[PDB]
């Protein structure tokens, strides 16, 4: 009954792409009752591949994938999208160095910002994946007004799916049972888990695990899990990254369950005194495909201290893109 | 909710694992309303690995994942397993030959089904994908007496699926609109994709594509479509073999579509007039973990001819095993 949506995927051929594509196909991003026509946009390079990739989802015989159309072209890739997920970054290279990986993201964020301002929905619903997700976010946007910059967003979804694991394996209880999950600002070191507003089966988690265990166990090892499924699988977290995308999709557009939220980077509005424009992982709920930062949370000095120093090292890394012209 | 069952993946570090347990997690396979228990087995040298992809699963916060174990142990894997999916299989490096890689092969499956009968559901459904599928599918069962052999497959369903994507793009339709696809035989070059009972829309197949279409393109393409995945990506297709692994069980534990069909490799009874006891693909109805063999299909000399051709290569297949004493 519904008319196809088109979900533009970029970084198509790559270890997120090929556990995405699957899943999105499979209507498990944007509802079972939601036909999709993925546009996947891959290098020159890894175009040979992206073919490959485009037939095993037409050996799936998904019932939703009404449209399949790979392409180099971010014109193409986004026309008329209504979602675009851009996994695609920089790729790491020994030559690749820091302020060269900026300039190699400046401009492919550049260019698909304003790609998608040209070509795309208005109201195409944006997510950075590709890191760095937060900065990469904010290139984007910032380089394609006329779109609405909240439609702009980076994941941290991940890390708050993490959060919320790590929470449930401590108490033993269900992590379904889990609420009100909070990761504060960037999708980095120096990420927030934030339990003091969080609960499990309806109670506070600081009423189930003590100050120590959440400062020294619980933070580090939410910041150190990427690195851990790395060195125990000598590959990276695509599977659950992928997972975190789909989810950051889906909730944002088929809505936040009633008495929870969930962690988003979007661009700051001054909520909770956090500097304007940079990308700032916030609790949103979300109904009918826009979002809002959920405020009026008690913030102790604990979370405080912790909001700003991520919050800092946002505006350095915004200070950085700004100084090479790229915003 | 129904209560949880046991579902037991082999090669579960592998790449099909990897897009295989992340969907069965999520109740792509069993549905939205059935909790289920991963049990993964995995090898001594890929048990890291597989600690690794057990963190992945944990940081999807899946609320149908009701329970999770590693294990390098069958007995461990299979006990109590409602579902069994034997994706690992013999390693086919350099050197290794023929007769080689099957003494591998014999001792994996006449473990495993020496695992499954001793501990496992005395109902416990049976897929193996591990190729030589069908084969290895004979020797489990072989060597696990008691359990009903008709509870053991092997998976033809990605061939299935790859035939009627094909149809669908040949002529120009909704691969959801593609019915009564069959493939007949063993898992391997000699399948045998039979289009004279398949219907696009309600109207017959050779209706609408002819003969010689359908012998030097189609089945052809079928038949190497695992070859142009590889040549393409640099890698076998793992999430097409992941995805035609769901349908598999899934059609077969909840059911097949009204007036439709699916195709599996079961135990041979004689239908059709195929020998007896090895395991081939049938054009197959299922419903609640039973299946039937759709008889009385009409079948002219082009396809008799072909089936003929794969359940020779079966039966030799079966000799080589049981000369070795596997069975
Ligand atoms: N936002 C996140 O939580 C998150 C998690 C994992 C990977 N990533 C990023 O996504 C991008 C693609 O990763 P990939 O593994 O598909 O790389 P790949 O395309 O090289 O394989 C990279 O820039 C990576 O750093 C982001
Ligand atoms: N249709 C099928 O039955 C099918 C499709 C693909 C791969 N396979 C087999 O499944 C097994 C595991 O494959 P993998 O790529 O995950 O292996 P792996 O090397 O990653 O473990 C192999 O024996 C492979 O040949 C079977």
């Amino acid at each position: 009954m519904k008319a196809p949506v088109r979900v533009a995927v970029t970084g198509a051929a790559g270890q997120i792409g090929y556990s995405l594509l699957f899943r999105i196909a499979a209507g498990e991003m944007l509802g079972k009752d939601q036909p999709v026509i993925l546009q996947l946009l891959g290098s020159e390079r890894s175009f040979q591949a992206l073919e490959g990739v485009v037939m095993e989802l037409e050996d799936c015989a998904f019932p939703l994938l009404a449209g399949l159309e790979a392409t180099d072209d971010p014109k193409v890739a986004f026309k008329d999208a209504d979602y675009a997920l851009l996994v695609g970054a920089a790729p790491r290279k020994a030559g690749m160095e820091r302020r060269d990986l900026l300039q190699v993201n400046g401009k492919i964020f550049t260019e698909q910002g304003r790609a998608l301002a040209e070509v795309a929905k208005k109201d195409v619903k944006v997510l950075v994946v590709g890191n760095p997700a937060n900065t990469n976010a904010l290139i984007a946007y910032k380089n394609a007004p006329g779109l609405n910059p909240r439609n702009f967003t980076a994941m941290t979804r991940l890390d708050h799916n993490r959060a919320k694991a790590q929470l449930a394996k401590k108490t033993g209880t269900g992590v379904d049972r889990i609420r009100r999950m909070t990761v504060w600002g960037n999708h980095s070191s120096t990420m927030f888990p934030d339990l003091f507003h969080a609960e499990v089966d309806g109670r506070p988690a600081l009423e189930l695990v003590d100050m120590e265990w959440y400062e020294k166990v619980f933070i580090p090892t939410v910041a150190q899990r990427g690195a851990a499924i790395i060195q125990a699988r000598g590959a990276s977290s695509a599977a659950s990254a992928a997972n975190a995308a789909i989810e950051h999709i889906r909730d944002w557009a088929l809505g936040t369950p009633e008495g929870d939220w969930v962690s988003m980077a979007v661009p700051s509005q001054g909520e909770y005194g956090i500097p304007e424009g940079i990308v700032y992982s916030f609790p949103v709920t979300a109904k009918d495909g826009a979002y809002r930062v959920v405020e009026g949370l008690e913030i102790n000095e604990f979370a405080r201290k912790r909001m700003e120093i991520t919050a800092q090292e946002l505006l350095d890394e915004m200070e950085q893109v700004k100084a090479l012209g790229l915003i």
